[PDB]
């Protein structure tokens, strides 16, 4: 695969099962928390899916838009910015990165909060 799509986080009990399968492949996984009007993480998107079929069978991406999702939901993220890349594993969150920059750039930042955890 050169490119696989983020799933989408539907609220709180799902992020919950989410962590439970996860859990169960011993495996961590990336929750992408964005916006909608956020050109930063517009263009991120393309990029974090190309990223994402790199670690096709490793790890799962997600996706969570922070007007869209229950607002219970952003706070088991804790964000403040967008995007918000997150790193969990056992059941928690271990790492983020915030964009905010070049995608590319966010990107290798990512790639190396990865490097660390998987
Ligand atoms: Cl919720
Ligand atoms: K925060």
């Amino acid at each position: 695969p050169t490119s696989v799509e983020m799933e989408p986080i539907d609220d709180s009990h799902h992020l919950d099962k989410i962590l439970l399968q996860a859990r169960e492949l011993s495996q961590p996984i990336i929750i992408d928390w964005m916006a909608s009007w956020c050109r930063k993480c517009i263009y991120l998107k393309p990029k974090l899916e190309k990223l994402a079929a790199e670690y096709d069978t490793k790890i799962k991406f997600y996706c969570a838009d922070v007007n869209k999702v229950p607002q219970a939901l952003v706070k088991r993220g804790n964000i403040s910015k967008m995007p918000t890349i997150q790193l969990w594993k056992d059941g928690e969150m271990k790492a983020e990165v915030i964009g905010g920059h070049k995608a590319w750039l966010v990107i290798e930042e990512v790639r190396e909060m990865i490097q660390k955890f998987v």
